């Protein structure tokens, strides 16, 4: 039942590191739902943990690791098996780990929140294959880099069909 969703910003196939905790740009009228996803538990690697150096506020953070846990904010699981089973009755979890943690999550994975980033360098992993007919572009809208957008971007809500 649990809505299973990878956030990440793409620069083509290159995951990009957003200075945002969350990895997303989200459009004016989305913007309403960002208040439904404060709940939700998020799960990522280590090195993003890292990244943001404290967990997300008011909601579960779950971070796969293989070494010792260094914040007891967060609860820590050393497999996507086990991270899923600390997310418990989650409505949604939001993934948002590096490469690796996306393509260990795809096949668990039914929803996925992209933000398509133009004139963006991305960093040194990929976004996984998905198989084109697996899933279903829902939800796309493009906005013109302008006074108030740095970059152009295209922000897509996929689900598995
Ligand atoms: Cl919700
Ligand atoms: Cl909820
Ligand atoms: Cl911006």
């Amino acid at each position: 039942a649990m809505i299973i969703s990878l956030i990440a910003a793409l620069a083509a196939d290159r995951v990009i590191g957003m200075e945002n905790a969350m990895p997303w740009h989200l459009p004016a009228d989305l913007a309403w739902f960002k208040r439904n996803t404060l709940n939700k538990p998020v799960i990522m690697g280590r090195k993003t943990f890292e990244s943001i150096g404290r967990p997300l506020p008011g909601r579960l953070n779950i971070v796969i690791s293989s070494q010792p846990g260094t914040d007891e904010r967060v609860t820590w699981a050393a497999s996507i098996e086990e991270a899923l089973a600390f997310a418990g009755n989650a409505e949604e979890v939001m993934v948002m780990g590096g490469g690796r943690v996306y393509k260990q999550f795809l096949d668990r994975a039914n929803r996925m929140y992209l933000t398509h980033i133009d004139a963006e360098v991305g960093g040194d992993t990929h976004f996984p294959d998905y198989e084109p007919d697996e899933w279903e572009s829902v939800f796309s809208e493009f906005h013109d880099a302008d006074e108030a957008n740095s970059h152009s971007y295209c922000f897509e809500i996929l689900e598995r069909r």
